[PDB]
């Protein structure tokens, strides 16, 4: 699916994703299901985390 950054996130170990609030994250991981998961930005994947990214749009 597709979300929004809703604050700010800056990366610690591995592969993370950094974002800020108003930003738009792409979500196209696995099932995995939890508080890590893969996103798309600019044309770039990364992990973020689930309870950092909102939803717009649609409604």
């Amino acid at each position: 699916m597709e979300a929004i950054a809703k604050h700010d996130f800056s990366a610690t170990a591995d592969d993370e994703l950094s974002f800020r609030k108003g930003q738009i994250l792409k979500i196209l991981n696995m099932e995995d299901d939890s508080n890590w998961y893969r996103a798309e930005l600019d044309g770039k994947e990364g992990l973020i985390p689930s309870n950092y990214i909102e939803m717009k749009n649609h409604d």
